[PDB]
C-alpha cells in the first residue's frame, strides 16, 4: 500500500504546484535523506577548482572536441577530486552554438567508455568485475571495455555532448569504499563510525553528478541548462537521487535502476531492501537497514523519488529479463508518480500493466521495457535520444 505523494506528512492534500514545490518536495527530500540515502551534508563546497588537463579539437576523427577536466572539491591541491571526460560535437561548436549534454557516471573508468587511446587511464581502484583489469587497476586492454553502454558517436551525431566521471572517483564500489571516499572528507566527522543518517555511495555518487554540472556551467562549449543526467543500474539509482535533489538537471533518465532506484520497495519482488543492504552495506544510509524485511514500514516509496523530478522530464526504463530490478515495480512506480506529473500538466504512460517490449509510453514522464537482460543497449539509447529531442529544455525562449 503506497503512501500518496499528494498527501502531506500532516495529512493535508496537495492540490497545487506551489504547495508541491515549497512544502511537499522538502518533506520528501528529507524523508529520503534520513531514511534511505542518507543526508547530503552540503551541495557545492567552497573553493571548487576546475582544471582542464587535456583538450583535443579533432577527437574521433574530427567529430568531437574532447576535454578532460579535474574537478577538485576545495582549493588546497590536497583536496579530493574527480576526473571528468567530455566529448562535444564539433558540428555544433563550429556553428557557434552551445551543445546540450548527457551526463552520467561510468562503472569502470573513463577509459572504458570509448576505445579512444587518448583518454587518461584511471589510476583509481577498480572492481574485479571490470573487464581486463589487473590487481584492481586499469590496463590498456580495458580501453573501450564498456563502450556498448556508451554510443558516443551516435549521441554526438544527434547534437549532444557526452560527459562522464568514474563513480569510483567519488566512492569506490566496495563495502569499505566510504572510508576512502568524498564522504570521509565532506561529512567531516572526527570519529570513525558513520552516523545512522550518514550518506553512502549512492548519495556521494549523486553529489558528484551535481559537481559535474557545476563544471559544465563554466564550459563555454555546452548549455548547462540542458543537461540530461542518466545512469544504469546502481549508477541510475545515483542519477535519480541527483536529479531529485538538484533541480538544475533538465532531464533525468533511470536505466534499470531497480531496488532503491525506480522499483517500488513495497512490492518485495526481485531484489529487496534486506538483500541490497546485506550485499551492498555502503550504498544506502545505515538507517535504511531499519526496513530490511520490513518494507511495509517505509514512510516513502520510490514513486515519490520519481515525483521529485516533476515537472522536469523523467524517463524510467526496464529490461524484460531483469526480474531482479523488478520491471513491473519500476513501471508501477512511474504510474504512482504520474499524479504529480499531471498536477504539472504532464502525461505519463497510458496502460495499467507493463507495455509490450520496445513500445515506449508516456509524454514527459516516459517508460519503456526492452527485450533482454540487465544492461544498457543501443535500443535504450535510441529511445532516450528521441525523448531528449522532444522533451529536453530548448535552446530558445528567445
Ligand atoms: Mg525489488
Amino acid at each position: 500500500t503506497l503512501p500518496d505523494p499528494l498527501v502531506g506528512a500532516d495529512g493535508t492534500r496537495v492540490h497545487d504546484r506551489a504547495t508541491w514545490q515549497h512544502r511537499r518536495r522538502p518533506e520528501l527530500l528529507q524523508l529520503f535523506a534520513r531514511e534511505v540515502y542518507g543526508r547530503t551534508p552540503l551541495g557545492r563546497p567552497e573553493g571548487m577548482v576546475f582544471k582542464v588537463t587535456t583538450m583535443e579539437h579533432a577527437a574521433l576523427g574530427g567529430a568531437a572536441t574532447r576535454k578532460e577536466v579535474t574537478v577538485r572539491f576545495g582549493r588546497d591541491p590536497n583536496a579530493p577530486s574527480m576526473q571528468l571526460l567530455l566529448y562535444v560535437p564539433n558540428a555544433v561548436i563550429a556553428r557557434a552554438e552551445r551543445a546540450p549534454v548527457f551526463l552520467g557516471l561510468n562503472f569502470y573508468g573513463n577509459h572504458t567508455v570509448h576505445t579512444d587511446p587518448a583518454i587518461a587511464l584511471s589510476a583509481r581502484w577498480i572492481p574485479a568485475e571490470a573487464p581486463n583489469g589487473a590487481n584492481h587497476r586499469a590496463t590498456e586492454a580495458a580501453r573501450g571495455s564498456d563502450a556498448q553502454k556508451w554510443p558516443v558517436e551516435q549521441i554526438l551525431a544527434r547534437g549532444y555532448a557526452v560527459a562522464t566521471v568514474y563513480c569510483g572517483d567519488l566512492c569506490p564500489d566496495r563495502p569499505d569504499g566510504l572510508n576512502a571516499s568524498v564522504a570521509s572528507w565532506l561529512d567531516a566527522a572526527a570519529g570513525d563510525q558513520r552516523a545512522p543518517d550518514a550518506w553512502g555511495a549512492i548519495g556521494v555518487w549523486a553529489w558528484g553528478l551535481s559537481r559535474a554540472l557545476d563544471y559544465l556551467e563554466t564550459d563555454p562549449l555546452v548549455d548547462a541548462s540542458r543537461v540530461a543526467v542518466h545512469g544504469h543500474s546502481r549508477l541510475g539509482k545515483a542519477a535519480l537521487w541527483a536529479g531529485a535533489q538538484d533541480d538544475r538537471f533538465a532531464l533525468v533518465i533511470s536505466n534499470e535502476s531497480g531496488c532503491g532506484g525506480a522499483a517500488l520497495s513495497k512490492r518485495i519482488h526481485g531484489e529487496t531492501v534486506a538483500r541490497i543492504n546485506t550485499v551492498f552495506p555502503h550504498w544506502f544510509a545505515r538507517n535504511f537497514r531499519r526496513y530490511d524485511d520490513h518494507e511495509e514500514a517505509l514512510p516513502v516509496d520510490q514513486h515519490e523519488l520519481l515525483a521529485l523530478v516533476a515537472p522536469r522530464p523523467l524517463y524510467v526504463a526496464s529490461a524484460e529479463d531483469d526480474d531482479w530490478a523488478d520491471p513491473r515495480g519500476e513501471f508501477l512506480a512511474v504510474k504512482a508518480a504520474e499524479p504529480v506529473f499531471r498536477l504539472f500538466g504532464q502525461t505519463g504512460p497510458s496502460g495499467e500493466d507493463v507495455p509490450r517490449v520496445n513500445e515506449p509510453s508516456g509524454g514527459a514522464l516516459r517508460y519503456h521495457i526492452r527485450p533482454g537482460p540487465h544492461g544498457m543497449t543501443a535500443q535504450d539509447w535510441a529511445f532516450y535520444l528521441a525523448f531528449a529531442d522532444e522533451w529536453l529544455k530548448s535552446a530558445l525562449p528567445a
